[PDB]
């Protein structure tokens, strides 16, 4: 795409405001564990690792219909995004382990974390990479693997590729962004690993994130789609007998984007 | 609001100051354990997951009245105060640096009495307005029926683990709204700056800071501080500093005030 | 209060003060053992029972530093003052901590190395144009001083000293005296005043410390405006505990180490 | 040595690499079970007999990748050669770290995740006109790499290389062979090279990692020129631990992830 | 005491000194077993019996450098900016070293780890010394190289300014009773960072693209008094910790790369 000038004057600006909830396993708001996992299982052997059904934690995503417009093309100029529902883990009195010879307090949600988003203008492009090549996922036919398993995808290889389409359904285990591509979209990640790690979280609604690039270019938005996606992993919930269950919160996204005049 | 020019002059300024003692649960300050929640106790089930009175911490708010700007409320124009920055600082860090109270002890019971530790929170908001509330929590059975003044919502679905846009409130009362389950709605307080941490674990280091040389601009994109309707300034906080572990292992939270010095201007307004 | 006018330029417009303060943990006598140390630390048996012992409280330091005389005409229509502009500030002898063989507990069954100091940290200073302005607030409003008459605490004793109660305010006015655990900087005062602290807790926490002389603070305001002397009297305080050494049967004692201080002071025309 | 004169402009003065690099912890066959971690870590019974396993030791990744040829020769008044002006760098994978549901350990009396990949983090990367350079520095000089003839080690051990020893130096021309633990970058040449670098150490440490597409290392020096590609070479250099997998009995593997790159080169004219 | 006057300009007026120091943690002899450790660590039974042994007591490493000898004004070296680094961080990547081990003797073994020292100072004189300790009855006699005060006294567990030194001699200034006196070191500047705890994870950084600048707040720099550079330092990762809990100091060594300029001053 040949970027041109912007389009000057009334209506050539646009917000898009919107939520994703958490895809941690147990994605149904009107069932029971929903925005947990379901409790986590570990495998006797890699040959026989094949974890439960709802146990994986998966990115959420989403596709904004943008309003309909040389071409012009909406570009992303910037976001607003903050992690909701910080607070909830302030809450040392569920039915959890509990500190002290059973006098102190539950264990709060607490150990890893892990922390992304993406905006674009095309779906986020994945590579595959895991930890167990092995990995059998068929106990949830609604996951998106690929349909081969191979010794090489414990490292990058570049075979095993897939875009984001679905939200709930491309597991963070085996899926990372394809830093060869996404030239279209911006993305943003961390993690925090070990057992009982803090989590250590802001919020706020103060700050604005650049997604021009070094040229000065957003992501443009193809046939006028914009591309949310996010992970947000803040620990597990530590149940009185030891089982555990990822816990996850929704992200926030207000997007600002004006009108952009290309060629074709 | 249609926002016009700056009011200039003498007189076109004007600051706040005020303080917010803590909410963590014996709120009463006539009362021993004022500043600490009562002790925690763990639900015996997620369906009965019934805190007792006193154990679960809120925000602390409070609505300040600013000088009367307009003598006739039908006028075209209005003046009204917009909220430029603010100075604010927790109070009382140093009390921290305490390890000979009736505590849990290190070593054998001959080491130093366990300093106040573990999670922290520290969130703040001034606004034109009362703060816009999201609820979310992490147990949507939980039973707030034990302390019939704390305002929850008045029923409970399963879809309040995530975000369910149709549980919403303000932050209209001190000492009353749950920290657990209710969260700056990030859809709405437009005319409201909020800024949080939370810090987990379970006896994790605080860290702390203070001191009188921070200022906080409060003035947005546009250059546009809050605009305070009725000429009311909304300020609320939370400062969780961590956990106070009793001899036997029972656990209260320790909260500590927070300071505030906030800077207005006089905005003319469309009536 | 006071109206700020120009700088006065040329020579002799600007002074340097430098100084140390030793650091007041509890045994504040350099002439005994344990000095730079609290005494053991011990632990209430109940709230209404916690008395700490002699000497095992830290306190701040502070210091009044005596300004070159400036206005012996007071008749005028302005006065100069002494203006802090800045400070270099430092903790001194960081490297004392790097040490596992005193007589501590140790590591490994015996075998492994000495605790180091180690645990709580906190760190604060002020420079000011007149005394730190005090806020009490503590943990425990029982808390009994009476083990050491020396301290300088309120006369009563009231609930709501667990939080903040404008009633019960103080001024940093005296060396080793005022305990930190129940005295901090009021913040709705301290217009003269320039402080910072913060505080690392947990109870084994490493201690992180950074020592430079390449650092200026400034002192200036967002008017530009330092802390003015007055009656030609520079204040400067501070606090720096770096943990608790362990003995070998578990007692504990904080440890504090000394700061230096390099402030720069300019002539500054006021109102009289 | 290489005197640098003006930009060569117009068309195709630019050129872009991109490129990415397997980790290699030990298992670096790709067609086999385990790739991408070590084989399980043993230890020494003494610093004498300390003799690490075929595949338990991770080694550098690096590439040496051909830019668009240019002219070289002895008689010509200046040369172009290819300036590396920025790059690209991220790890890949990261997300793969959450994952708890592996053959490991587990917490909470057999009831808990298992552990995830955690401890010892160690992230490094190069780019520069010739082959980084290596200075040998080793916790043990004793240390008999001789399980793995495939491994470059110095042919002689000294004592004197548990520090710094200018006479024990090599560059990295060789994927998946210089260890880790005794080889580092030499700060005294690698002019001509960038090189970053950090590590956090400790048994259980979590890992912290950040992955994101939108930073750019400007790879330019203090004068604003970057690596000059001797020989038409662009070299990279990395490694990227994020921690060891806990099996079930304890038995303990490093754990890497590949790192992207693209860089950005221009045309640069030399005195020849 | 020195007036100083304008840059000298054009050819020559630049230099670069380029050095290393090796690590002084106690056993500080090249050519012997344990270089770049300390011996093994004792404990005081007492604090009236604490005896350190002979080589476990870490020193700062010092050098003073010769410049091209250059000379009503003089001109002098000035210091302007140091890259400097810690060499062999990638050696801490080892954890199959005959140590004690994770996960019942099943695991890792423990990686060099807890307490971090580092510091580094640059200047045109010795750097100078300020004597503070934990304990003032430490008994440095098992080590007569050691440079230590001749007399102890209580006050020294604090800031007593009549007990201070300059650091003129590599491997003989213990770490642990004398630091940087910030009132003086004029024309020296010094950066130092302690991390301390048990166990702690080491947390280390290595690259070639950062300059520490070495002006002053005037736009000066250190100047070299008599041609001398003076470079000092101190670099501990840690603690290899023994098969049998025995544990030694860890010590990495530090590279600089610093350069100088003329300047002409007052005479
Ligand atoms: C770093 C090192 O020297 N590793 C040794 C290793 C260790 O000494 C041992 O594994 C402790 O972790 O021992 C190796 O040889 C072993 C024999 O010494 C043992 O008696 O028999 C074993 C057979 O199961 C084993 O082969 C090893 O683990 O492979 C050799 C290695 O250099
Ligand atoms: C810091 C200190 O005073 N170190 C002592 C040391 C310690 O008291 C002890 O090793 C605890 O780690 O004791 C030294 O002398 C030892 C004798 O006290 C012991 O009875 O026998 C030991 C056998 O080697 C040894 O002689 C020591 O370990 O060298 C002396 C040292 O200054
Ligand atoms: C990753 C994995 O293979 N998990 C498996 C688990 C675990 O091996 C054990 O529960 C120990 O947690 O066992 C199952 O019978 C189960 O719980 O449903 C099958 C499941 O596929």
């Amino acid at each position: 795409i040949e970027v041109l000038n912007l389009v000057t004057g009334p209506d050539s600006i646009t917000t898009i405001e919107l939520y994703l909830n958490t895809r941690m396993g147990q994605n149904d708001e009107s069932k029971d564990n929903y925005g947990y996992s379901e409790k986590v299982t570990v495998a006797n052997s890699s040959d026989q690792d094949k974890p439960t059904s709802g146990e994986i934690p998966t990115y959420s995503t989403a596709r904004i219909n943008l309003p309909m417009l040389t071409l012009t093309m909406w570009e992303a100029v910037s976001v607003k995004t903050e992690v909701v529902g910080v607070s909830s883990l302030v809450n040392v009195h569920m039915a959890t382990k509990r500190m002290y010879d059973d006098k102190g307090i539950g264990f709060p949600v607490e150990g890893m974390n892990f922390h992304m988003f993406a905006v674009g203008g095309e779906p986020l492009e994945l590579q595959f990479l895991t930890g167990n090549y092995r990995t059998d996922y068929s106990a949830n036919d609604k996951l998106v693997v690929p349909p081969i398993k191979h010794q090489s995808t414990q490292g990058l290889n570049p075979h095993y590729k897939q875009k984001l389409t679905k939200d709930g359904a491309f597991p963070v285990e085996c899926w990372c962004p394809d830093p060869s591509k996404n030239e279209n979209t911006r993305y943003y990640g961390s993690y925090t690993g070990g057992q009982s790690t803090p989590p250590v979280l802001q919020f706020t609604n103060t700050v604005t994130t650049v997604l021009l690039d070094e040229n000065g270019v957003g992501p443009l938005c193809k046939g006028d789609g914009l591309y949310v996606s996010c992970c947000d992993i803040v620990g597990f919930l530590v149940g009185k007998d030891g089982d555990m269950q990822y816990r996850g919160l929704p992200r926030y996204f207000n997007i600002l984007l004006r009108k952009r005049t290309v060629r074709n």
